[PDB]
């Protein structure tokens, strides 16, 4: 199959957008699995806190190493051969191709940051693969984990009928092309006539030409 384990202190966010349209359908269908672990549950600490202030001081809090380890050990006990990852804005920049490389593993674990980060020992002891969906700071790692999961799950088979699947890959580069649909006029803007001709050859040809412009503006 294809399993994703998410470690967060906001489990109520999930599946959120991950549970809707094809993505949710296939999830119920069981084409993929979504295990969401509440990190808060692992605190055996009497203060039952997950965060704490940082040695050396400064702002905000940091997720405690002992708590995260209890959580991570449980996931490992349950999925020993799992690729441990961690969302932070200063790691491997996530791309459609990195996604593909992740498909090679069929069991990924995504720890989501919160507050000012996590105790470094966890990064080191467990050898986490830091991943960044882009050059911006979020309130936490969970939107990141969603973006990653959405990106990868779309390349599982059965989630997207082979029609839209062999396609998208046809466009090859970010170009794609202008697309149009009914009405034929809208605010007096009419559809390029070639699309209305039924001429597959002449339409593919126009679509490659339009694919090259717009991109030419890049």
């Amino acid at each position: 199959s294809m399993i994703f384990n998410v470690l967060t202190i906001f489990p109520q966010m999930f599946p959120g957008p991950l549970g809707v349209s094809n993505l949710g359908s296939a999830l119920k269908k069981g084409l993929w699995t979504l295990n969401v672990f509440d990190i808060r549950a692992f605190a055996n600490n009497k203060h039952n806190t997950v965060d704490d202030t940082p040695y050396g001081g400064g702002p905000g809090m940091l997720l405690r190493a002992d708590v995260l380890g209890r959580c991570i050990d449980e996931v490992l006990s349950l999925h020993p051969n799992t690729k441990l990852m961690f969302t932070s804005p200063r790691g491997v920049s996530f791309t459609q191709d990195i996604a593909r490389q992740t498909m090679n593993f069929d069991n990924i674990t995504l720890l989501c940051g919160r507050f000012e980060g996590i105790d470094e020992r966890v990064v080191d002891f467990y050898k986490l693969q830091e991943v960044s969906i882009g050059d911006y700071v979020l309130s936490g790692g969970e939107l990141a984990a969603m973006v990653i999961i959405d990106t990868c799950v779309r390349m599982v088979p059965g989630v997207i009928g082979n029609a839209e699947s062999l396609k998208q890959e046809s466009m090859e580069g970010s170009l794609e092309y202008p697309q149009y649909t009914r009405p034929a006029s809208w605010k007096g803007m009419e559809v390029p006539e070639v699309l209305l001709t039924g001429n597959h050859g002449e339409i593919e040809k126009w679509r490659r030409n339009a694919s090259l412009s717009i991109t030419a503006a890049r």
